[PDB]
């Protein structure tokens, strides 16, 4: 019933913690999502009634991989002291973790650190409250078009395998980071009107009709899992956003129309065309403006709001 954003912190300028529960609030955001364990964010969260993605960063993964007891650490530190007051929902164990040349150093670490984060939480009696996944950039997808001929790269087979049987046997959900903007971007042949949910002729993909890109790439995820056995297990877009800044088509219009229009599709009761008539589980990427992001100047705008909490555009962010 509630959007969700990103809690990016990679700015040397960015609000309390206690400010942004604040903004949170008066904005009926209703989830959010960190990167990595944070004390002071989760302590300052404490009955606030908003849901909590917490992660296992990606340099952490080794050590949770490697020993349970410092997976069971990691859950006693970060999450146990936090829960319930703060409504941790789950443990996004890696970010981005396979299919990026960035973290191919962390994917041997992967699976094992899921498990053994999810073992974590059976020791400290959290394992009903609180699930275990990981979140995915679309790099782990080979065909995409049409969303029915969805499937996974060859070369994380193995790995999605293991994933999507612990996910399956956990009720757990896929986590996906899935950017129109970056499709688009790197394919200028994509309507934009597509991407931004303007008006624009659907695409029928066996008798499913897809009016924008967002729900032709979850598709075609879904897709995926499919492919390799998996039909039922949900899916959360733990990221989906669009820079105000540092492109063409990174524009403030641009930015604006993309996240309104995402909100309004992933509150309703649309679904997307495989799974319609339930609302998506999303994340916006992300609450404010990160000045030490980079290189790229459009990694610099992806906020909902400046530092300062001022709108960098306007934004519904509730059906009402």
């Amino acid at each position: 019933e509630q959007i969700g954003v990103n809690y990016g912190m990679d700015g040397n300028n960015l609000p309390s913690a206690g400010d942004v529960v604040s903004l949170m609030k008066k904005n009926n955001i209703g989830k959010m999502r960190i990167f990595g364990p944070n004390a002071d964010v989760l302590r300052a969260f404490a009955n606030s009634r908003i849901e909590v993605i917490v992660g296992v960063e990606n340099k952490g993964l080794e050590a949770v991989a490697s020993s349970q007891d410092s997976a069971n650490g990691w859950v006693n530190d970060n999450i146990k002291p936090f829960y319930p007051s703060t409504n941790i929902k789950y443990i996004a164990v890696g970010n981005e973790v396979l299919e990026m040349p960035d973290n191919a150093q962390y994917v041997s670490f992967l699976v094992p650190a899921i498990k053994n984060i999810q073992t974590a939480l059976e020791n400290a009696n959290l394992q009903n409250n609180i699930k275990v996944s990981t979140a995915h950039a679309m790099t782990v997808i080979g065909t995409s078009s049409p969303p029915s001929k969805g499937t996974f790269k060859d070369a994380v087979k193995d790995s999605m395998s293991s994933i999507l049987q612990f996910l399956q046997d956990h009720g757990s959900p896929f986590m996906a980071n899935v950017y129109p903007y970056f499709s688009y971007d790197g394919d200028r042949s994509i309507k934009l009107d597509y991407a931004l949910f303007n008006p624009t002729p659907p695409v029928v993909d066996e008798g499913l009709s897809y009016t924008n890109l967002f729900d032709a790439m979850v598709d075609a995820v879904l897709s995926a899992m499919e492919s390799l056995g998996h039909p039922n297990i949900p899916i959360v877009i733990t990221e989906s956003g669009w820079p105000s800044a540092g492109k063409d088509v990174a524009t403030i219009e641009n930015a604006q129309t993309y996240n309104n229009n995402l909100i309004k599709h992933v509150l309703s009761n649309a679904g997307t065309p495989k799974r319609p008539g339930s609302s998506i589980e999303t994340y916006i990427f992300a609450l404010f403006n990160e000045n030490l992001k980079g290189p790229a100047e459009v990694e610099k705008h992806f906020g909902l709001f400046n530092p300062d909490e001022q709108p960098v555009y306007p934004v519904k962010f509730s059906l009402n």
